[PDB]
């Protein structure tokens, strides 16, 4: 058995109601998957749910306040785009 | 400072690349956060960016496969739109 949910949540799925989802999960004897970015998990483990990370079209924000704010943001910018992760 | 970046990476960014990140962010003496999903995390704590979850208008695909892969499926339904979380 497989569904597809869309998340409606606004605050999205966070480690709160993903507990609550995984307890859900744990009842059961089946083996019971959750795939997301391109990431399959076991539902009953929650270490597993909150490893799935951030998705490709995400929109980051990053801040950076302190002595070194500019060598900061400019690192991060570097590794962010040497890494091909985002920019 | 703060500056906006979107994520390009197929993989999107997974415990691997965000341990890089933070271990980038943590050089720095400045306070760097990272916004996203509703959340502001501190961008040196690999346990807080592991914390964003799942975002509104995700897709995921939850499987069962056992002997009691109906009552799983049934549950977990219930319990997504229970908690205004998926549909």
């Amino acid at each position: 058995a497989e569904k597809t949910f869309k998340v409606v949540s606004d605050s999205g799925i966070h480690a709160r109601p993903a507990t609550i989802l995984v307890q859900t999960a744990s009842k059961w004897n089946s083996e019971i998957q959750l795939e997301y970015n391109g990431k399959t998990v076991n539902l009953k483990s929650i270490m597993g749910v909150m490893s799935l990370g951030i998705p490709k079209g995400a929109t980051i924000k990053i801040t950076a306040e302190g002595a070194d704010a500019a060598e900061a943001m400019a690192a991060l910018t570097d590794t962010l785009a040497k890494e091909g992760l985002a920019e």
